[PDB]
């Protein structure tokens, strides 16, 4: 089990070059959180014309015909239980995605949350610490393709 995967997750760096978030190829588009003001570290992607979507903290461009294959798949069905993400397990209960306190922060905006079949279930934007856990502020689409945005009280954008 070698982890040979397509180029789907890209970096977004700041003026001096600090990774401040992520951008992903999914469902024909390259998308990244609008609040992440940096450049996509990619010779092709960084030259695209990005359409803004303030209401959802999303910014997106059309994936070059070629790359359209190297992309994630979305899924609007997320039964309660555990999910996967860069830092480990993400729990989904009570309509909320949570991670342990002190784990998320700058650099995590734009990172997907996936299931065991490898489909994206959401995209992290920020988090609000509640007790021993952190409630994430994510973007998720419903069965009818409508973009939805969940933002807990006191969410700090990452």
């Amino acid at each position: 089990a070698l982890k040979l995967e397509a180029d789907r997750l890209f970096d977004v760096k700041n003026e001096d070059g600090d990774v401040i978030g992520h951008a992903l190829a999914m469902e024909g588009k390259v998308m990244k959180p609008l609040h992440v003001k940096g450049t996509i570290d990619h010779p092709v992607l960084s030259k695209l014309k990005f359409t803004k979507s303030s209401a959802y903290d999303m910014e997106f461009a059309q994936l070059p015909v070629n790359m359209r294959s190297e992309a994630f798949t979305y899924t609007s069905e997320h039964p309660e239980g555990f999910y996967n993400w860069h830092h480990g397990a993400v729990q989904y209960s009570g309509g909320r995605f949570t991670i342990p306190r002190g784990v998320g922060g700058r650099g995590d905006a734009g990172r997907p949350i996936m299931d065991n079949s490898g489909r994206v279930v959401a995209i992290v934007l920020g988090g609000a610490d509640e007790g021993t856990r952190t409630a994430l502020s994510v973007v998720t689409w419903n069965s009818k393709g409508k973009t939805i945005k969940t933002t807990p009280e006191g969410t700090e954008e990452w």
